[PDB]
């Protein structure tokens, strides 16, 4: 039956009412409980606040009308007002004080998860206070976890007239047998009743929901805590940068502030960041999220020299000097950690801080060469599978999907052999032709990076692997240096490839390295993990980026 | 002869030489002439510094290796140093002291707009400060204007070495006989007259550029003023939201710092801002330059009422929301200015501040309608020629090259009527087949209009003007509003369809509004007076909207 659930701001999605902080001001000034709230009510359906309600006039009108209110009313209960009461002064403060009802986000969320179209309604104004840009950026938050969001000075109608609730059933395109509307004020649920639909008066969040629980058939309390955002493709802001002739790097942007550059890993894409984008945005940050080269919609020139270290990293500082930045916060996820590092050496300039997941900086070796090394360590021994171009590519791209479902995976499931990859002579000699569905991935996921390859296939993306020696000798060049600048490295335990243990001996050239670590992590990072990740990540760059 | 000037960092296209403040440090705390210049060229080939100078070595490092020289020079000479005496106050100080030297960029340009081929061959350091953002800055802007930069730290070689005067050379491609050297250093111009290259010893900078102008045979002293800096389109950056199911949005970004949002008028693109996006970005901003819907790679839906302003409007709102920004400055002209006025009035809190450019704020009238009001003045006559759909698009899009080359004329070019159109039947009418070049725009610059217009035509832009009556019973819902956010409304002179005298009444509406005037400046303002708009635009956004 019920197919819709419409949530209030004021004192349901947002707490504490800014509405409530009238009565607590009374109190806190020992004013004649209501003085306060009479002003603000004054009027009635013709007052300055209906008015203020449905976008006649803006709060920075309002507040000057409401002041004059609070002296009538005053002037009536025998009563006067301190010299430093300020309504503006209230106000920012209570507004500013809301938050998101997490719990109740939540309950709206999952109700969408399964089927609900929900939308806010609310009796909110036109904020143009200097600090308005707070509403702005917890309607920005809200916004999107939401089909509608009907604003009361937008649609020209305040809550209890009856034509907002028939413009909601007729936005909703539902009858009121199958909506449900919850709001902390009894007269906005009266109009919403008598038209049929489920209310529910919001006093305390806990309750509430029980009885949303209850009404829909749904677990929302008590109910696993969830996985952070993930990002729609479509939705996202898609930017193209060419950074020489033949080479366009593509990438996902969302968010304002310092500007936090995401390099994913091989076999990836942008998208591997989905769950640390929206999060890092919110966080205060200008996520860009980067479609490395050979990947996705960027270029991904043949040429195997195309992809060594060194060129690929003139091409990142390049992507910034045609974005107009000139520094940047570089997270990178095992490929792009080890482009991070080698960002952090030649281009400290350019480097606002340095991040990596699972890969560890390690000096080349000035004597012993790469090829030699790697063949010094079974784990490694799919990097020399990698080198014949062709090979891996014909069974990389043989099946997209198997291939994809076969590499994303926790630690716990596997079903990949590593060790004797190059005797076995395949990485998925004997792996499942249909691989199960993992579950750091949907179908959906997995669907995305198979279209993304689709494009230019594995060629690009296997050349990284293709220039040991070149990348050897430049590193080789900065073995007298020392990562000065802030750094993080984030490992995981159940990483067996790029196991934690070989990331022991980075302070020694990174002296004031910071870490993070994280349990039960296989290597997909970001989707193994992906709460951690944005808290590790967060708590850093809050600490030593955005400085 | 010549075709290559190459010109040094410090000392040349950068002053003061960061280098020189040794010498300063030294007087300013009476410290033994040299003492300091020498614990900085100790060792020499085999010097701190010079490693320091090849990258093999960051300058956090060198930073107390030539402290330790400032204390052996200093126990030579018999002497001491001060308690507060710190090498990493004093370069901090000394290279954020340094800035481009305008006149030596600009002679630079010039020779590069004449067919130079400029590059900078300098002597730096691997930047780990944490005021290395300076210099990150400094170069990020001096990186565009010259076609190689030679950074000793980069390639593994200082300047006498030979080997890099060789590798310059090579890099440019040229032969030393067609190539001009400019140092601050002599030792530094040998190498370069021994192999054959003219070089100048850059004292001060006047003189240089006099023998510069001499061997170069190009007027580069006393020279005009240029114009601000265009933007290539095939160098920006581009951008691509969809804000609702067949509408996306095209923009170019720049830069970082508050947003800015520029929105073009009729018939133009995002390239009508091609003077102010480098500017503002290089003004501590992050420019979104927007192709406003219908006009070039954005969507342009055939639909009228898709263009109406309240339509235009939300998927603004949306185009921020899709970018995760919570405020963006809002800066228009024409049709562009007449959106973010009603950007300001509807979404207060999205807008940071709001610029106008030629566009007036003007309430519309309760009584009278749009159509007729239109009709009430010969100058607005063109856009009653603008109603009838097809009608203005078969005139417009019969020949984009005229059509273009027509528009875009300063004040004193015009060549096409403007008050009898509806009479003339066209707009061109008796208007040249061949219009001449007017002085704002090159062959070039008209020919992207025409590309960007081949794609959807005059339909789109065009509705603009076909929506009056909706957006006037839109705007009457905002009559009882008043801009209280931070505004400027900046006015030309020359304009003879938005002409000044119609923001008069504006303060009315918007209480604090801040304005700007510009002489002799026909309609088309980006292009007519590109100096005095980014002038005047910084200024208000350093004033109003960095806050
Ligand atoms: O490039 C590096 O330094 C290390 N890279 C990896 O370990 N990549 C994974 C690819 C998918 C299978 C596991 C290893
Ligand atoms: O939209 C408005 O409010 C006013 N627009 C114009 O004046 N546009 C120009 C188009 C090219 C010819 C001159 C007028
Ligand atoms: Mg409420
Ligand atoms: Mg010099």
């Amino acid at each position: 039956t019920l197919r819709a659930a419409v949530f209030d701001l004021d004192g349901v999605l947002a707490l504490p009412a800014v509405f409530g902080v009238l009565g607590r001001t009374e109190e806190a000034l020992a004013l004649p409980r209501g003085l306060l709230n009479d002003a603000f009510q004054k009027g009635g359906p013709e007052g300055a606040t209906t008015r203020l309600m449905k976008g006649e006039i803006t709060l920075s009108q309002w507040i000057p009308l409401m002041e004059e209110n609070c002296r009538k009313c005053s002037e009536t209960a025998k009563v006067c007002l301190p010299k430093n009461f300020s309504i503006k002064e209230i106000f920012d403060k209570a507004i500013s004080a809301r938050k998101i009802n997490r719990p109740m986000l939540q309950a709206a969320l999952m109700l969408r998860k399964k089927g609900f179209t929900t939308a806010i309604l609310t009796n909110t104004w036109l904020d143009d206070r200097a600090e308005r840009d707070g509403l702005a950026q917890l309607m920005c938050e809200l916004k999107m976890h939401f089909d509608f969001l009907i604003e009361s000075c937008q649609v020209g109608m305040v809550k209890p007239e009856p034509q907002i609730y028939k413009f909601l059933l007729d936005t909703l395109k539902a009858s009121p047998s199958e909506v449900v509307f919850l709001d902390d004020i009894g007269a906005n649920l009266k109009p919403a009743r008598d038209l049929g639909m489920v209310t529910i008066l919001v006093q305390d969040t806990d309750t509430a929901l029980k009885e949303l629980e209850k009404v829909t058939g749904i677990q929302l309390l008590n109910t696993p805590a969830p996985l952070p955002t993930s990002c729609n493709p479509s939705d996202m802001s898609h930017g193209y940068v060419t950074v020489k002739p033949r080479v366009r790097l593509h990438f996902v942007e969302l968010g304002s502030g310092p500007a936090v550059c995401l390099c994913h890993g091989f076999p990836e894409s942008w998208y591997s960041w989905r769950y640390q984008i929206p999060a890092l945005a919110q966080a205060g940050y200008r996520v860009l999220a980067m479609d490395m080269k050979g990947y996705g919609e960027s270029s991904a020139p043949p040429e195997i020299e195309e992809y060594c270290m060194e060129v690929l990293c003139k091409e990142m500082v390049t992507f910034l000097d045609k974005l107009g930045l000139s520094q940047a916060v570089f997270i990178g996820h095992d490929w792009g950690g080890m482009l991070v590092w080698y960002m952090a050496l030649f281009y400290p300039e350019r480097v606002r801080a340095v991040a990596s997941l699972n890969t560890p900086f390690i000096p080349a070796n000035p004597n012993m060469s790469p090829l030699e090394s790697i063949k010094a360590n079974p784990v490694f021994d799919y990097q020399l599978y990698f080198q014949e171009p062709g090979v891996a590519e014909a069974e990389l791209e043989q099946n997209l999907s198997r291939t994809f479902k076969s590499l994303f995976r926790a630690s716990d499931e596997s079903v990949l052999s590593m060790h004797k990859v190059c005797e076995a002579g395949g990485l998925f000699v004997n792996s499942p032709e249909e691989p199960s569905l993992s579950r750091m991935v949907t179908e959906e996921e997995i669907q995305f990076y198979v279209q993304q390859f689709k494009k230019s296939g594995f060629r690009g993306p296997l050349n990284w692997y293709r220039n040991m020696e070149r990348n050897w000798k430049w590193a080789c060049k900065s073995l007298g240096r020392k990562i000065l600048i802030p750094a993080l490295m984030v490992t995981a335990e159940k990483d067996f490839v790029l196991v934690p243990q070989m990331s022991q001996h980075m302070e020694d050239w990174i002296p004031h390295l910071k870490r993070g670590h994280i349990e039960d992590c296989g290597h997909w990072t970001q989707m193994d993990k992906p709460t951690e990740v944005n808290q590790i990540l967060i708590k850093w760059l809050d600490s030593d980026a955005r400085n």
